[PDB]
């Protein structure tokens, strides 16, 4: 069902930082994306964006009452710490956007 799409499009970066900005649990620090690897998109009920993207630790303090933007938050380092893989559910005609997965990984090649 997947079609893989152009990891270019700006609006899918947006999407990927979108699903950073909802992972908050066991950190200080929002991360932040460094490159968006791999879009993927199905159309079930909703439009789907499966996103395969690197991330490194944001300067961005969760608990500071921050609200996360790419501009604000920037990375500490341009260090690959996570390739993280995230399923977001949206509806456009209704602009809602879910988060469904979002799961990572070390690097294995730093």
């Amino acid at each position: 069902g997947w079609k893989t799409q152009d990891p270019t499009n700006p609006k899918f970066e947006n999407l990927a930082h979108y699903a950073v900005s909802t992972q908050v649990e066991g950190r200080e620090y929002y991360d932040t994306v460094l490159e968006l690897l791999e879009v993927q998109t199905q159309i079930v009920a909703g439009v789907n964006y499966k996103l395969k993207f690197t991330t490194t630790q944001s300067t961005c303090k969760i608990e500071s009452g921050v609200e996360y933007s790419k501009e604000l938050c920037q990375p500490k380092t341009n260090k690959v710490e996570a390739v993280c893989t995230s399923i977001i559910y949206t509806v456009p005609w209704q602009n809602i956007k879910r988060v469904l997965s979002y799961h990572c990984d070390a690097p294995n090649n730093v």
